[PDB]
């Protein structure tokens, strides 16, 4: 059944990503220490790898075999972590706290988690550019380059946190409240698909376009389902979002109707497409990794 | 061939019009990103990246307008890297040269992602800008470049081991190296951009070029250090000796020269620029202070 061949995949593209990373990240005992060790320390060491199993998981749908996917997943993963640790700052939303460990600049310093943010950048283009191992023709080299800086920089990821900071107290339309997050959030998981679509030379326009269609529906209902999880949190106990704007049953619809779009999208694939119709749900639902294996097991 | 000022003047003027035309407008959204990121790069600086970079097109026969986005690019790196380098966690200044930092004219928010932002975009033009007319290869080689260059074994790995040598003392290989990484990379990528916009430039005029970047890049650090001591970390003079670091400066300086070997006037100007960088360029927020 698809939903213990998703919780396989899973599994093991971690483990994959977690080799691949570490195989792209300065050494430990090489100089500059503090900065090589703080880079890793928030690479390292698990994490959801959505953005990395968004690029494995299409890679397996159109046919690429995951060697050529080593490196743009780790680019992506890159990006993603730094955007983490700058975020994390106090003059941003300053966690002192990421998955049960301390966050890099309570870890370490801030001026080390300003720099293995900014490195970690640098090193994701390092990787696109020059990666032996992604196999692909020139092309689809610079391709994929430019996807990653057009979603990383101030059209992208980058402006959706700045447009974040200008909104905190105020309230924005449905359209201004999904522009935010198609830039903060959805660039770079649209990023993450579109990398594995251009490691396959010669890939109708038409699957890109449903692909990317599909990654744009399941990163907005994602952040949907975010605040529905918050909402029904503190309502059910002793900043813009979706089930104030909308309600909850509109943000609730909202969610489910995007949920929809993400599966048509994948009309033009056949059983290929199963693995992101499973993962289509498990993103979407927020659900853990274990729960998906205590229940597929 | 004309003068320095007239390339100097030309150059500036160019840069500002090609670093506006690759920066997003101010008035549209995110603005305040926008502005913030248009305040650092717009403000002024000495150019001494997209300097090097025109200059070099014009010593191999590149177009300057194949030189327009990897200049820009360049500038955009070091431009994040100061609006990075001038915060409270890391260098704390208010003021730089004469007028107020980025976090200090918006906020420290707006300066980390204003230098994020700048980061990203530096590679959107490698990666896009039309006006780079060069071969698919060339293109990916600037980014590769523009990378290694700006990432941990370049430019910000520098910063890392010069924030870490704080309250100690380096040996000489030590400090070239810190030197060299920081600053040096950075430097020596303006030059080697201008030689992948040559197609089939062979690599002995590469290496020629290359090498002249790095030792005027430490010339420049040395001079520096040696200015610092004159009126009153590691650094040179602690190291060698005043006379050491000034001799150290001088053989810098000739070895940048002798890579120029056999150029006609052709290379006039990058000896001029040598000439500027090395002494005046490194006594100037010593001059107005």
């Amino acid at each position: 059944n698809p939903e213990r061949s998703l919780s396989d995949f899973m599994r093991s593209s971690q483990e994959r990503v977690e080799r691949a990373l570490d195989a792209r990240l300065p050494a430990a005992d090489r100089m500059p220490e503090r900065l090589h060790q703080a880079m890793r320390y928030s690479v390292l060491g698990g994490g959801k790898r959505m953005r990395p199993l968004l690029t494995y998981a299409t890679g397996q749908t159109i046919g690429v075999a995951a060697d050529l996917l080593d490196g743009p997943a780790c680019a992506v993963e890159f990006i993603h972590v730094y955007s983490l640790i700058h975020d994390d700052l106090p003059a941003m939303d300053d966690d002192d706290l990421r998955r049960g460990k301390p966050t890099c600049h309570k870890a370490y310093d801030e001026a080390t988690a300003i720099l293995a943010g900014d490195g970690l950048q640098a090193l994701a283009f390092h990787v696109l550019a020059q990666d032996p191992s992604i196999a692909v023709p020139a092309e689809n080299r610079i391709a994929m380059i430019e996807t990653l800086a057009k979603a990383s920089g101030p059209a992208g990821m980058v402006g959706g946190q700045a447009i974040d900071l200008a909104s905190v107290g105020k309230k924005l339309d449905l359209p201004g409240l999904e522009n935010m997050h198609i830039r903060k959030t959805g660039a770079l998981i649209r990023a993450s698909v579109r990398l594995a679509c251009l490691a396959r030379p010669g890939l109708p326009a038409e699957q890109f376009d449903r692909l990317d269609h599909y990654a744009k529906c399941i990163g907005l209902a994602f952040q949907i389902q975010d605040d529905i999880l918050d909402e029904e949190s503190d309502t059910q106990t002793l900043k813009p979002n979706y089930p104030a704007l909308l309600g909850l049953s509109g943000a609730k619809e909202k969610a489910e109707e995007m949920h929809e779009a993400a599966l048509e999208s994948l009309a033009g694939f056949g059983p290929e497409a199963d693995l992101l119709r499973e993962l289509a749900r498990f993103i979407i639902q927020r659900q853990s990794a274990e729960n998906l294996y205590f229940q597929s097991h």
